[PDB]
């Protein structure tokens, strides 16, 4: 049993050990699927495991729905340590803590490396957590001196659409460290106020303006309006977008349930990033 420490809050966990339970942190199934941790509890989406996660998943009960932990079934597991989320309420931590030792992991993109390192700790995996680590730098090295000096000064944004409403979000959360932050675009200063995901009107979006918009839409978190993009794309006031009429809309350039904050995320959206935004005479 090692005392691991994790954004200044430290945990007496066994390590390494199999027995790790992922509820809310999809976070940490993207860690887990880079780093080929089998975990015993995972995160269902639409009551399965998507076909990227099956390799990992094979020894997994599922812990619930994303946002919504089933504490009987986690009680019932008996984890060594789970990995719940940041996003989750006190309430839903605290229920949580009662079934075991409890890390809540860091939506905050800026924190990815420190996510990876937590669950390579826990599985005695470290080597493997920096190599990850330092082939996305190598990789981000060599992509930016690639990316063309028009499309860095443009004026880019990332919505990801959920039950039917356009959402953004603060400059280090999300896909917005690497287009901000790594690939050096300036954020707009509707991303720059925001403080948590914000919903923002398509009627605000039209005055905004981007020059570029990934939009990530996933049909399991808009159950409710499952037709949310394709009305948004027969909308006039979508339609007098610059970047609708420009063709520079990239609709799911990664998987529409990447977190954005993940080793994973970021060489995905690095790479679809870089072939929208690339050019040759
Ligand atoms: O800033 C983010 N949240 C804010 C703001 O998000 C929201 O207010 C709402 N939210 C969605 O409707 C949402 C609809 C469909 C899917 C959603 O994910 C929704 O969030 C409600 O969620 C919640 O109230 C809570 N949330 C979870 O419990 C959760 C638990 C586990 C895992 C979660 O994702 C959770 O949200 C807390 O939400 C927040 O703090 C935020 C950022 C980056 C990425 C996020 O996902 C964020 O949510
Ligand atoms: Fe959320």
């Amino acid at each position: 049993k090692k005392k691991i420490e994790y954004l200044d809050k430290t945990y007496e966990v066994t390590v390494p050990t199999d027995k790790i339970a992922i509820t809310g942190s999809v976070e940490s199934m993207e860690d887990a699927k880079l780093l080929d941790v089998h975990p015993q509890g995972a995160i269902s989406f639409s009551g399965k495991f998507p076909d990227m996660f099956k390799d990992i998943t094979d020894k997994a009960e599922p812990t619930g729905e994303k946002m919504e932990p089933n504490i009987e079934k986690i009680l019932e597991m008996k984890p060594d340590v789970i990995l719940a989320s940041t996003k989750f309420p006190e309430k839903t931590l605290q229920k949580i803590s009662t079934a075991g030792t409890t890390i809540p992991v860091s939506h905050i993109s800026s924190n990815w490396k420190e996510n990876m390192m937590l669950l390579a700790q826990l599985t005695g995996k470290e080597k493997k957590a920096k190599k990850i680590i330092a082939d996305y730098e190598q990789d981000l090295k060599e992509t930016k001196t690639k990316i063309n000096d028009k499309a860095k000064d443009s004026k880019a944004l990332v919505i990801r659409i959920r039950q039917g409403n356009i959402y953004i979000y603060p400059e280090q959360v999300y896909f917005n460290s690497t287009l901000y932050g790594d690939l050096g675009l300036k954020a707009p200063n509707e991303v720059k106020a925001a403080k948590a995901q914000e919903l923002i009107s398509l009627e605000k979006l039209s005055e905004m303006n981007p020059d570029h918009i990934f939009v990530q839409f996933s049909d399991d978190e808009n159950a409710d309006k499952p037709d949310a993009l394709k009305d948004l794309e027969k909308n006039p006031i979508w339609k007098s977008l610059k970047a609708v009429k420009e063709d520079h809309v990239y609709v799911n350039s990664v998987d529409p349930l990447a977190q954005g904050g993940t080793a994973w995320s970021k060489v995905r959206f690095l790479k679809a990033a870089a072939e929208k935004l690339t050019q040759n005479k």
